[PDB]
């Protein structure tokens, strides 16, 4: 008991015994809040941070906070008045004030056509409450193009989400070409363009709007570009931006590029940072309503930040649309940069195998039946007079409808939804607009140079893809049934229609066919005695067998591998096991290729064998070589060859893997809130919950539906068909494919090298 | 041109019209005050501060309710709060000010004017004292001046009973209260003056003052708002003096004692010492467990102290056992209660509530008398555990909160083992240095608990239990040394301990692969009965030879696409919304048992029943008969054997799959501050996508190896592999398994039944 008496007693003993620019920014941020929360006491209260601290020495700093002052005490003026009464007005917020500072950078020697002093060393900038796109220009807000009185008849967008300087660089230089080469087209030709886009005047006409996703995510290195090429200033931000709680941010400056001793042509450019991070598709929702609305342009273009373009990228696509009238939206060409170098490489060279064999062959023969399911992230321009309503309103209708309401089969569908412009353009009620895709128009991108990075982004490529396609399976309907198309236009969209179909139902069963084809040719050639360059008559009758238990025990553990880290953790940190699985398929798929070519060597070439063979695998050297382009194809073959199962199976998996991958009151009065406040908190965690569920149900469900149809095909083709019954199926079925995919690239080709000699008819 | 002209000049039109106080304002003024004292900004402090203490004086004189009148009075405490931090701005000297600690009672809203009690004061009986602590390392909560009721009075517990509650109904909370009643009552009418009954500090009349329970929140976010409502009821919480009272310590829980006194029908139950920590925030069990241990055990000093959850219901007698192991043995470091669920008998038409009442009862018995006969015992989660506070003072819960005060960056994925570290206490109890302490079981404490009746709770509760006992299990098996490299032990202890660590090997490696085990048994016994003519009741020798393949074929696939599809949504979405295709599989699962069942049954009675084959049976399977009955307690098992066996593989697949599956400064300064912050932001995200990184990258490397070494296992055995030199080699691992078990039970209740009368030697 001593020890307690002494630890007791010892607590017993121890027992006994000028203002600041921040308070002024933090008081104008807290006022924001409260007018945003509708206190309009406590929020003149807290505005009148409205003079004494511009004790700076700095002239910049200080014209700026004495500027920010009067303007924040007229503002509280308004809105006493407003409480007061004498002024009614609906729903009362400070007043829209554009601040012009003069330009850190100007460049004495530079050359121009002719400017003003005014616009050309001065930078403008503006920040937006707009909290609905829709009225930017209802609300006050003006951009230097309007305010001037210049009409752009061509807008592009850029959207910028962390990116280093380099790529913006490119892009903008890229830009300032194609404006070069509008500018120097010959006039009095019957083949150059006439009108707005003529020379000496092709620069004031185009305006370059770069639109950010977030000014916690952007590259500090970005930013210090942005300043540079004077476009930025985080001091006129944080100063002008204080009180008036802006959504996002945008700075207008036509700015002047240098390259060596060559000065590019003045770029009109509009920088949109937003505050808030959010999607590409809330970046094309501020781009598209509110600039679009705002200024109308006659073509509206879209590419992402690092895709550059050759000198003709634009005249092309311009030149598109000005000779058909009714194409209501077109796609570039999609290249990787630099293809020839950097050879090594195999998943580049893959990469640039497969765009290169999609563009040919896909688009052209969609943009033959004028409907294209456009590339994500490629360089696709449209024509605001296509876009204008419902096929917008349908594009950001995920925006506009909160994702419980739509679902989780809607929310996919809008993971990529380009496609769904695209569908909503084509199928727009009481006109008839088709999509076309420009060959010349080549934009040039940078992909990603590992099979990780390649993962993610075809995981996300091929959700979109697949949704976007059920989407227009679905909705095809929607062609004949609104649109007013011609009746032979409605036939071809028909017969586009039941190709489509077949085409995604093989693309549905492509791991379980490629899994039967390596199975039945490879190892059942050489298991029974089918490989023509060899006799496995005999054999020791142990490896006979054993070739193909060892095929199939590594492609099923392969696969449920796969399917375990793709349902699983991020594809980052399993680098070393996507590495192995991938090399592990290329390895397998460079023996059958190999035993494949050996079979058909040997083979005594009968004319059906041949006609086959050369429909089936040489469509691609075919349609290659009639487009101009086959060394790419000559190169790269090999290289794709080598990862198409990890391709097949990998991003599919990977990609069906995360569907659910989406973006003066008293006391009781103060308790009554705090309930009200816990309990709307509680209902959003479980709105939340709940979609997560849905969302969770639905990827389960698609996936299960799609790994167990797979499975299902496999095994009743294994056993219940042999190769001599099933094969040829499969041949018949990937060469009629091929056929009309070979068809569609011819009819593009012929369409392109003749319609200039027939456009008189 | 016209319409442009038209809306440019429609633009151009509309161009005209570029170059007295609050308790709710002093509860804000206060909270920002608060904050900005934890953020070391004294100016603002102080500022915040007097104005939140002269608004509440201002408030106080116009509330109309004398206590909120009263109250907000004596907390406008805050300005003389206010005069100590203008003092310490250094005529006062002292590190980290605070505001003063100062705990108000306020009269209970409830009391009852007819109640039944041995002798108690007003002050104690009618008053109710609470105080909020800033304490954040909860080791110095003695050292900030905190005091509780019992250190105030001179009361000196001797057991602390810990009450975790997190978001529980107010039916749980008074079962488990009227349950401790009963134990103290229980208590109280102890016969004086006999061999059997305890000596000391738990006599009757006074035992209610000895023992205090703990009951801590996990979030005031969280809690029910019914829960609260009970609480108030009882007299231990007030909304308004807990907001009031806590508007600018900043507490990080708060914490309410009262001596309780609880009415059930016309018996009035005893009063009970109880302090209720709410805590602000929500945080982990281990977090309550850490406040609950470090601060009020290292004040108060226990001799026991007790661990139970919320809805746990002990019997009149079950704090009396547990007291009269711990005085009689005086060596236990720690002891933990049969956990038991609630009517059993009643509801047996349910099979989930059936199953987890014969696995709790089979494995208290079976693994818990072993365990306690060889002095180490892995605690069940949720069990009723107690510990005496002279085993766990130091190196033992300083491992146990190794995860809260060192994070898991540096410990690693592994060691995040802590999920159900009860288990580690249990084992650094067992291990701590210089000292030997053992654990004990009581069979005769039992504590009955509430289990899910769903299988999707099930799932989840087992997900936890199975994730907590593999990880712990792993950690004694590699630092199962420290017992012989640290403790001073008996010889004969140490080899008991070499002992139960080969078997405790063994055991865990025959459960790793129990799938693979369950499966090849299955498959062996059953259809390679059936297929290849083995089952003693029926002749299949000829048959259709279609049949007999079949069978094989349709177990073998529906097993796989089973595992494949539990697999998947297992480790994909969360099993809530997959009830359907849980049950589902379950009850496939079941039948497929119940075949197995009646098949193994058929083979039993149909052989002749040789001596060896029915040693193994009697042995193998009705060892749980045979320890049920030593035990005295079979019906239990006698009407649940189907229930249980109908689930077993359920439990091992899918339960072990879902485990195993989720392993005044100027503007430079400003923008100076503004980039720390976003650097900081940026660093935190990083360092939190590294943490997942590497957590997915250990569950999928795990799962990988347990997924693959069975798959590897059950192919290996089958290829490789008969019926008749793998199965007596199963029979032979189980009955030794089972023998080790049973010789433990009876063990123990020989222990029980004659260490009384074998005390004097
Ligand atoms: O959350 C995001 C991620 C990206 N982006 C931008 O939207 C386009 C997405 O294409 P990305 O470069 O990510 O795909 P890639 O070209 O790398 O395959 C690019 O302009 C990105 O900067 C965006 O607005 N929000
Ligand atoms: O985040 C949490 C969840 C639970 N608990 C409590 O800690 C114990 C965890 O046991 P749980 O109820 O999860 O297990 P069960 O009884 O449901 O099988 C219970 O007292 C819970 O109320 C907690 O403190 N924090
Ligand atoms: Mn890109
Ligand atoms: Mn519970």
């Amino acid at each position: 008991h001593a020890p307690r008496s002494s630890m007791m007693s010892v607590e017993y003993d121890g027992i006994p015994l000028i203002p600041s620019v921040e308070e002024a920014l933090s008081t104008l941020d807290r006022a924001a809040a409260a007018l945003n929360a509708r206190r309009y006491r406590d929020a003149l209260k807290l505005y009148l941070g409205g003079a004494n601290v511009a004790r700076q020495a700095n002239p910049k700093i200080c014209n700026l906070l004495t500027s920010k002052g009067f303007e924040t005490l007229n503002w509280c003026a308004r809105l006493c008045d407003w409480i007061e009464g004498r002024i009614k007005e609906k729903h009362p917020r400070p007043g829209v004030h554009k601040v012009g500072i003069p330009v850190s950078n100007w460049d004495e020697d530079w050359v121009g056509p002719f400017m003003d002093e005014e616009e050309a060393r001065r930078m403008w900038y503006t920040p937006v409450y707009c909290p609905h796109p829709i009225d930017f220009s209802n609300l006050g807000y003006r951009l230097r193009c309007v305010e001037t009185g210049r009409r752009p008849r061509l807008m592009i967008c850029i959207t910028m989400y962390n990116e280093g300087p380099q790529q913006l660089k490119a892009t903008l230089k890229k830009l300032a070409n194609n404006l070069a080469y509008l500018k120097e087209q010959m006039p009095g030709d019957e083949k150059s363009l006439t009108g707005a886009f003529a020379g000496d005047d092709v620069w004031q006409n185009v305006l370059v709007c770069i639109v950010a996703d977030g000014r916690e995510q952007v590259h500090p290195k970005t930013l210090d570009y942005l300043e540079a090429i004077g476009l930025y200033d985080e001091d006129l931000l944080t100063i002008n931006s204080a009180g008036i709680g802006a959504q996002c941010h945008l700075f207008e400056h036509t700015l002047q590029l240098s390259v060596n001793g060559k000065c590019l042509l003045p770029i009109q450019t509009v920088f949109a940072l937003k505050e808030n991070k959010a999607s590409k598709l809330d970046s094309h929702h501020w781009y598209f309503n509110a600039f679009a609305e705002q200024i109308q342009p006659e073509y509206t273009a879209v590419m992402d930040v690092g895709t550059m373009l050759t000198k003709s990228a634009l005249y092309h696509l311009l030149f598109a649309f000005e000779r058909n009238h009714q194409i209501g939206g077109a796609c570039g060409q999609l290249t990787v940069d630099n293809p020839f170098e950097n050879l090594s490489n195999w998943v580049i060279s893959a990469q640039h195998f497969e765009y290169k064999i999609s563009n040919i062959l896909d688009k052209s023969l969609e943009s033959c039946f004028g409907f294209i399911s456009v590339l994500p992230g490629a360089f696709s321009a449209y024509r605001y007079e296509a876009i204008r309503g419902a096929p917008l309103d349908a594009y950001f209708q995920t925006l506009n409808i909160e994702l419980d309401v739509l679902g989780p089969f809607i929310g996919n569908m809008y993971l990529a939804e380009d496609r769904i412009l695209s569908f909503e353009v084509v199928a727009r009620k009481n006109c008839n607009w088709t999509m076309h895709y420009v060959k010349d128009a080549v934009a040039r991108t940078d992909v990603p140079h590992d099979l990780v990075g390649l993962i993610s982004q075809r995981k996300r490529w091929l959700n979109g893809a697949f949704f976007a396609t059920l989407f227009s399976i679905w909705n095809w309907g929607r062609i004949y049934s609104e649109s007013k198309h011609t009746f032979v236009r409605k036939m071809a969209f028909l017969v586009f229609y039941v190709y489509h179909l077949l085409y995604t139902a093989f693309g549905f069963f492509l791991p379980a066919n490629l899994y039967l084809a390596l199975f039945f040719i490879v190892f059942q050639g050489f298991q029974q005695n089918r490989l023509e360059f060899i006799d496995t008559s005999e054999y020791s009758q142990t490896v006979l067998d054993c070739a193909v238990y060892i095929y199939n025990f590594s492609y099923l553990f392969g696969l449920l591998m796969l399917i375990i880290i793709g349902l699983g953790n991020n594809p980052k940190h399993m680098k070393l096991t996507y590495y192995f699985v991938g090399a592990v398929f290329g390895l397998m798929m460079m023996l059958s290729s190999l035993v494949g070519a050996g079979i058909f060597f040997s083979t005594p070439a009968t004319v059906h064998s041949i006609v086959v063979s050369i429909l089936t695998v040489g469509v691609y050297f075919i349609a290659s070589a009639l487009h101009g382009e086959v060394h790419h194809i000559f190169m790269t073959f090999t290289h794709y060859t080598a990862l198409i199962p990890s391709f097949v199976n990998i991003f599919t998996i990977y990609s069906f893997c995360n569907l659910q991958d989406l973006s003066k009151g008293d006391f009781k009065d103060v308790i009554a809130k705090r309930r009200a406040l816990e309990e709307l908190r509680r209902e959003e965690k479980e709105r939340v919950e709940n979609r997560k569920k849905n969302f969770e149900a639905f990827r389960t469900n698609v996936l299960l539906t799609w790994a167990f149809s797979n499975l299902i095909f496999a095994l009743f083709v294994v056993y219940f068909a042999s190769s001599s019954t099933y094969m040829p199926v499969l041949y018949i079925f990937v060469a009629s494919l091929n056929t009309c995919r070979l068809l569609g690239s011819i009819g593009h080709w012929v369409y392109i090298h003749t319609e200039g000699l027939r456009g008189r008819v």
